[PDB]
C-alpha cells in the first residue's frame, strides 16, 4: 500500500520516507540489506559500547541532520582537541595549535597561504547550485587535481600537504578527479577552514551512542513500512502505476518513486522503458571512492598525558594512515585513536590481514606519538567499504575529468515518475549526512508538489541555524588576505 | 543442460560458446535482448537491403574473426578507397591520396611526423599482454591524453589531428582518458598507420551481408541453447554448483560461468557471496564511449564521378560528423555515406531530432563534396549506441586517468568459477571484433584446463594469418624515422650557436 516507494534505507531515504509519512502519504522504504543505515553503521558489542564504522561527525552549518537528529532524540558530544595536534613530517612530530599545521620558512609560508586562500577564491566562481555555470567551467573540468596542483604549488611541501588535503576529503587521487569538482565539493561545504576544521568545522562533533540511531529510529517511527533484504532490480513505468520489483521477487505499485541510492548504483536496477540516453551514460562515469575506518582500543587516552590531543596528521607514502582523530567516548572510557587508510592505500593494505593492519597502525601511532603505550591494544575494529556491494565505496561519489559539465545536471533530473535523492544531489555538504539529509527531503518536496499539494516556491527549503552548535563565521588576517604568492612576490622585483 | 554458462550472446560470447560446444560440453547462452550480436547489429529492410549499425570493419591481422567468418560461410568486400580523399579544413576541401592528409608547411610538417612517431614509439614500451608493467606506467597513467598532447604537440595543427585521431579512435575526449590507455589500446592494434588505415588496415573491408550474421549463423549451430529475452539478474556461487538466475524468473545451474558482457555491464548482476572488493570497484570505474553511427542513402554515388571516393576527414567543432567512408554495397547499388558522431557530440545533437540530424549532415557532406547533390538524400538510417542498456556505449570501454594501474589486473582475474571474455579483454584488436574473437575462445579454453581436458600449455593459442587477406607489413621511410622534432630543431640549431 503504496503512493511513493522509496529505494534506499540510508539517511537520505529515510528522511524522506518520513517526510512524505508525516505529510499523510502510504510510503515503503525498500532497502537491500539487513539493516538501515547505508554508508553509516553503528557497531555494537561488549569491548567497543558502540563505534561508528561509518559516517560519523557532524559540524556547525550542518543545521538539517543536527536538526532530524535532535527531534529523534539524539545529543552530541564535542570531539577531543583539548591538547596539541601533531603534524608528522619527514620522520619527526611537531605539536602545534589552531586547524592548519605551521610553516616556518618564509618562502614556503608564502606558498602554503596562497594555495589555501586560492582554492577559496577559485570557489567563490562556482555556484553550489549548478558547478557546470561557472565562467571557467570546461578549462578546470578539463583538468585533474594533480595538474591544478602542479600549477599552483612552487613548494614541494604544499604540493604534499594539498595532496594529503585532496586524498583526506574525497578519499581520491589528486590524478582521479577533476579539478572544478573537487573545488566546487570544497565550496559546498563552507570553504578550505571550515572543511578542515575540527572544533569550529566539520569534525567537531559525533552523535552519543551512534549515527546508525538516526536511520533506525526512522525505522521505529515507521512500523513495519521498512522492507529489509529487499534489493530493487527491476523498475517499470510503462503503465499507469510504477511497478517497483525486488531479488525475492515481491512486486510493488506506486505512483511516484525515489531513487536515493548512490548514483552509480542505479545501474543495478534494469529500466523499462530504457533510461534516456544521458542517464544511462551518467550512472557509469560516477566512481565512489576507497577507504578503510580503522579504531584501535587501548587501556586509557595515553596521548593526552603527553599533552597530545589524539590528532595526528602523517605526511609520506610508508604511512599507512595520513590522518588520525581521538575516539573515546565523552566519559574517558574506551579510549581509542580513528583512523583513515585512503586511496590508493586502501587498496594496497586490504591486501593484509585484519591483524597485519593493527600492527602496521600501533607501530605508526607509537613512533608519531612517541610511546611504547601505543603498542598494546586492548581491542581493534575496522571496515573497508571498498568491499560493499549496495555502497561502492566512501565517503561519497567523485568525477573524474569532464564528467561534470557533461553529465552533471542529470544527477537529480527527474525520470517520469523517479525523482533522485541521496547526499550526492545535494547542495551544501554533499558527500556528508547533512547531504543527505538535504536531498532525502528536497527529493520528497519535489514529489509533493508534482501531486499539487505545494507550490514549486517550497520544493528548497532554507533551515533555521542550530541552537545547540551555533556557528562561529569564518575570518581571515589582513595578512592572509594580502600576503604575496612565490610567483607574485617574484614578480615585485623582476 | 548446462556444463558453463555464457552470460552475453555478443560475437564474444558465441566465439566462446561454440568453441566448448564444438568440444563436446554442453553451454547455454543467456541473452538479455531478442537479437544475438551485442554491439553488431545489422538492419534489414527494403530501402536498404542491409546495413551495419554497429560493428563493421575488419582488416588485414585481424585473423581470429576473419577465419571464425569464413568457417561459417561468410564472405568480404573491399571498402571503396579507389578515388581521392578529403581533408576539409578551415572551411575548405583538400583532396589527396595514402594514409595522412599531407601537410605543406615544413614546420607543421617536422611536429606532424614526430607526433605519429611518438605514439608509437610510446608504444614500443607497453606490453599488451599487461600495459600497467610499462616502465612508466604510473607517470604516463596519471596523466590524461590531452595533458600529453599539450606536451607534445608544437603546432595547432598537429594537436587539431592528434584529437580528432583521439575521438576517432576512442569515441572520447582527450580529456576523458588516460594516456597510459590510450597509448595501449592503438600500439595493441598494430601502431597508428595499422589503425587509421583503409587500404591494408583497419578499415579495409566489410562482410558481405552485415557482420550480424556472424553471431546468427552461430546461434544457428547452437540450436535452442541461446534463450533470448534473458538478462541475467543474479549470480550465486555459495553452493557446488553456479546458480545463475534471469530476470523473468528462470534459474540455471552450471559447473562454470564466461561473462562476456562489457565489464561494466557486471553492476546489472548481483553477486553472492559478493564480488572481491578490486573487482567490485572496478566494474564502476570503466565507462564506454558515446557514438551516433549515421548513414545517408543516395541514388547513386555521385562522388565517385568527382573522383572522390567517399572518405571525409572532417576538421573543426561546428562540423557534426568527422569521419566519413563510402558505404556503397559491392555491386554499385544502394549507395550511401558512413559517418560517426562522436563523443562530446553525440551528446549535444542528441537532443534534435532524426531529420535535423540528416539535415546537417546532408548540408556538410554538401559543402565538403561541393556538390548540391548530397541534399537529396533518398533515404536515412542512424543508431545512437549511447541510450542501448545492455550495452552502455560504443565502440568500447575507455579507462580514466589511474584506473588502468590500479584495476587493471583485474578485468580478466577468474572469479571462483566466473571467468571473463568480451573484447575489452583481449589483447590484439581489444575493442574490435576481432579481440571479442580472442576473448570469447581464451575464456572458453581457460574453463577447458580447469576440468582437466587440456594443459595451461593451450590456453593462449596463436592464429594462422588468412590467406584470403594476407598482411602487407607496415614501413617508415628513412626521413620519417629520422626527420627532428620541433623542439630537435631548436636544439639542433642551437649548437650553432
Ligand atoms: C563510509 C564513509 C562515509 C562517511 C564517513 C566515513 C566513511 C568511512 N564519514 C562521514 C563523516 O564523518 N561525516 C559525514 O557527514 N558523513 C560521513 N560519511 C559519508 C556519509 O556516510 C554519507 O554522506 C551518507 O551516509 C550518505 O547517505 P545516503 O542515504 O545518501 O547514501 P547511503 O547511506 O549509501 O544509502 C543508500 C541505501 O540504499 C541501499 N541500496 C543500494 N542499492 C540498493 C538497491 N539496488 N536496492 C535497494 N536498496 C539499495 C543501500 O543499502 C543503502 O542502505
Ligand atoms: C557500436 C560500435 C561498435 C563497433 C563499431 C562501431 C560502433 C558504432 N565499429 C567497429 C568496427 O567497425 N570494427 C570492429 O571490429 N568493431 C566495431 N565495433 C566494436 C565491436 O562491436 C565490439 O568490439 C564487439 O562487438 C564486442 O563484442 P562483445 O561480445 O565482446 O560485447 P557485446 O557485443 O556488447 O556483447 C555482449 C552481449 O551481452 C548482452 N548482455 C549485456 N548485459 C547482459 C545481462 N545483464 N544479462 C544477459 N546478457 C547481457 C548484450 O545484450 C550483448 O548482446
Ligand atoms: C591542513 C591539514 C590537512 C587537512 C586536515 C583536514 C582533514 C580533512 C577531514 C576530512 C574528513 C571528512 N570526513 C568525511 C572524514 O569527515
Ligand atoms: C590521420 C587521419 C585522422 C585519423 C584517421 C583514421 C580514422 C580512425 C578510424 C577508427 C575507426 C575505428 N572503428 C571502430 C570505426 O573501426
Amino acid at each position: 500500500k503504496c503512493d511513493v516507494v522509496v529505494v534506499g534505507g540510508g539517511i537520505s531515504g529515510m528522511a524522506a520516507a518520513k517526510l512524505l509519512h508525516d505529510s499523510g502519504l502510504n510510503v515503503v522504504v525498500l532497502e537491500a540489506r539487513d539493516r538501515v543505515g547505508g554508508r553509516t553503521y553503528t557497531l555494537r558489542n561488549q569491548k567497543v559500547k558502540y563505534v561508528d564504522l561509518g559516517g560519523s561527525y557532524v559540524g556547525p552549518t550542518q543545521n538539517r541532520i543536527l536538526r532530524l537528529a535532535k527531534e529523534l532524540g539524539l545529543e552530541t558530544y564535542k570531539v577531543n582537541e583539548v591538547e596539541r595536534l601533531i603534524h608528522h613530517v619527514k620522520g619527526k612530530s611537531y605539536p602545534f595549535r589552531g586547524p592548519f599545521p605551521p610553516v616556518w620558512n618564509p618562502i614556503t609560508y608564502l606558498d602554503h597561504n596562497n594555495f589555501w586562500r586560492t582554492m577559496d577564491d577559485m570557489g567563490r566562481e562556482i555556484p553550489s547550485d549548478a558547478p557546470w555555470k561557472a565562467p571557467l567551467a570546461e578549462e578546470w573540468d578539463n583538468m585533474t587535481m594533480k595538474e591544478l596542483l602542479d600549477k599552483l604549488c612552487w613548494t614541494e611541501s604544499a604540493k604534499q600537504l594539498a595532496t594529503l588535503f585532496v586524498n583526506l576529503c574525497v578519499t581520491a587521487e589528486t590524478h582521479e578527479v577533476s579539478a572544478l569538482w573537487f573545488l566546487w565539493y570544497v565550496k559546498q561545504c563552507g570553504g578550505t577552514t571550515r572543511i578542515i576544521s575540527t572544533t569550529n568545522g566539520g569534525q567537531e562533533r559525533k552523535f552519543v551512542g551512534g549515527s546508525g540511531q538516526v536511520s533506525e529510529r526512522i525505522m521505529d517511527l515507521l512500523g513495519d513500512r521498512v522492507k529489509l533484504e529487499r534489493p530493487v532490480i527491476y523498475i517499470d513505468q510503462t503503465r499507469e502505476n510504477v511497478l517497483v520489483e525486488t531479488l525475492n521477487h515481491e512486486m510493488y505499485e506506486a505512483k511516484y518513486v525515489i531513487s536515493a541510492i548512490p548514483p552509480t548504483l542505479g545501474m543495478k536496477i534494469h529500466f523499462n522503458p530504457p533510461l534516456p540516453m544521458m542517464r544511462n551514460q551518467m550512472i557509469t562515469r560516477v566512481p565512489l571512492g576507497s577507504v578503510i575506518k580503522c579504531i584501535v582500543y587501548y587501556k586509557e587516552p595515553f596521548w593526552r598525558k603527553k599533552d597530545y590531543c589524539g590528532t595526528m596528521i602523517i605526511d609520506g607514502e610508508e604511512a599507512p594512515v595520513a590522518y588520525t582523530l581521538d575516539d573515546t567516548k565523552p566519559e574517558g572510557n574506551y579510549a581509542a585513536i580513528m583512523g583513515f587508510i585512503l586511496a590508493h592505500k586502501a587498496r594496497k593494505l586490504a591486501r593484509l590481514t585484519k591483524e597485519e593492519r593493527l600492527k602496521k597502525l600501533c607501530e605508526l601511532y607509537a613512533k608519531v606519538l612517541g610511546s611504547l603505550e601505543a603498542l598494546e591494544p586492548v581491542h581493534y575494529e575496522e571496515k573497508n567499504w571498498c568491499e560493499e556491494q549496495y555502497s561502492g565505496g566512501c565517503y561519497t561519489t567523485y568525477f573524474p575529468p569532464g564528467i561534470l559539465t557533461q553529465y552533471g545536471r542529470v544527477l537529480r533530473q527527474p525520470v517520469d515518475r523517479i525523482y533522485f535523492a541521496g547526499t550526492e544531489t545535494a547542495t551544501h555538504w554533499s558527500g556528508y549526512m547533512e547531504g543527505a539529509v538535504e536531498a532525502g527531503e528536497r527529493a520528497a518536496r519535489e514529489i509533493l508538489h508534482a501531486m499539487g499539494k505545494i507550490p514549486e516556491d517550497e520544493i528548497w527549503q532554507s533551515e533555521p541555524e542550530s541552537v545547540d552548535v551555533p556557528a562561529q563565521p569564518i575570518t581571515t588576517t589582513f595578512l592572509e588576505r594580502h600576503l604575496p604568492s612565490v610567483p607574485g612576490l617574484l614578480r615585485l622585483i623582476g
